[PDB]
């Protein structure tokens, strides 16, 4: 009670990004997954104490932090010193001035039973095996800006500033897009972000009307193989979903979760 310290801080210097570090390790260790913290975000100024810390003798046990991009919050308390209070201080802190993330299927019973409100889930899957897969009527190609119209049309009955999105993308030389052509038509895209030892797939869509044929997972397949010819060792894949059956697509191609988020509502 002496020992225990709530600092309202508007950005995280160093030290205080080094001791989330250790708290979101040992969350992760507890909960198998953790909340969006977004770390490079924590680094930057903004216009009102933004980030909650709570120190017991001067270690770092709880963590609340509000994002603007609705706004988004992320809690994150040490495993030992759970249901003592440690949340309820914290977002009290940030009551006068909601989506939450929560690591998968820890809190689904309780946060019904106040009225929270589930939205969707996010996983982040990973792909180690150096093995390619091993046949649709489908051709692939890079997208280039005469691909716009494509691209834009894909986006739009997928995910309901698209034109410059992907002339920033397109322009971007991490980020390659793939289009996946059925006979003479574009039915799907796949978004690849390189790096050095691994690469992202993303924003992978497929017509409305040529889903339920395999062509989703020709798409991906085919980016897992172009990824593993250039020799890294890993495929990334982010992928938001509103039911779980949606992930048993890429359990197929091998992939595993890394992480895990449900993202609930309230006020
Ligand atoms: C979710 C989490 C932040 C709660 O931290 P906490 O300090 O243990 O929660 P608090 O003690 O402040 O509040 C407890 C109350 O909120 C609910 N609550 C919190 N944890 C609960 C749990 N395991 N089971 C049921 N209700 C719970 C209950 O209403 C509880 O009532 P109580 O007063 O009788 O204990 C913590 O479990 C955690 O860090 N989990 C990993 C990250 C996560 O799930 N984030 C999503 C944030 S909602
Ligand atoms: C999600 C999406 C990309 C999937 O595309 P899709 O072409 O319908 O996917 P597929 O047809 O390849 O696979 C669907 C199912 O058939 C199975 N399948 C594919 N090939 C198979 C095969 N030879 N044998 C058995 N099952 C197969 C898959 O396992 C999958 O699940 P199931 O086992 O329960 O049946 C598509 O729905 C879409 O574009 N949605 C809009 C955007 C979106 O949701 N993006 C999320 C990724 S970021
Ligand atoms: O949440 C999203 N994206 C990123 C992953 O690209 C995710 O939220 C994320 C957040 C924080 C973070 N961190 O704290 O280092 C990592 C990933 C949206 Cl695509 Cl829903």
């Amino acid at each position: 009670p002496r020992g225990s310290m709530i600092t309202q801080v508007n950005q995280l210097d160093e030290l205080q990004l080094k001791d989330l570090k250790t708290l979101r390790a040992e969350c992760k260790k507890n909960d198998g997954s953790i909340p969006n913290l977004y770390i490079h975000i924590l680094k930057q100024h903004r216009s009102l104490p933004t980030s909650f810390l709570y120190y017991q003798n001067g270690a770092l046990i709880g963590f609340l932090s509000i994002y603007f991009f609705a706004v988004e919050v992320a809690v994150l308390v040490s495993p030992q010193y759970r249901r003592q209070g440690i949340a309820k201080q914290l977002i009290k802190e940030a009551l006068p001035l909601l989506i939450f993330s929560c690591p998968s299927r820890l809190n689904d019973n309780w946060l019904t039973s106040k009225g929270f409100t589930y939205l969707h889930s996010e996983y982040f899957m990973e792909r180690d095996d150096l093995n390619p897969i091993l046949i649709r009527p489908l051709s692939f190609r890079m997208a280039t800006l005469e691909d716009i119209p494509i691209l834009c049309g894909l986006d739009e009955v997928c995910f309901p500033d698209s034109v410059h999105r992907f002339q920033q993308i397109l322009n971007e030389r991490e980020y390659e897009i793939v289009i996946a052509m059925l006979n003479n038509h574009p039915i799907g895209k796949s978004h690849i972000r390189w790096q050095t030892k691994r690469a992202t797939l993303s924003d992978i869509a497929i017509l409305p009307k040529e889903q339920g044929k395999g062509f989703g997972s020709a798409l991906i397949a085919h980016c897992i193989n172009m990824i593993l010819s250039e020799g890294k060792s890993r495929v990334d894949l982010d992928v938001e979903t509103h039911n779980k059956k949606a992930l048993n697509l890429y359990i197929q191609l091998g992939f595993h979760i890394q992480n895990a988020c449900d993202y609930w509502s309230i006020n």
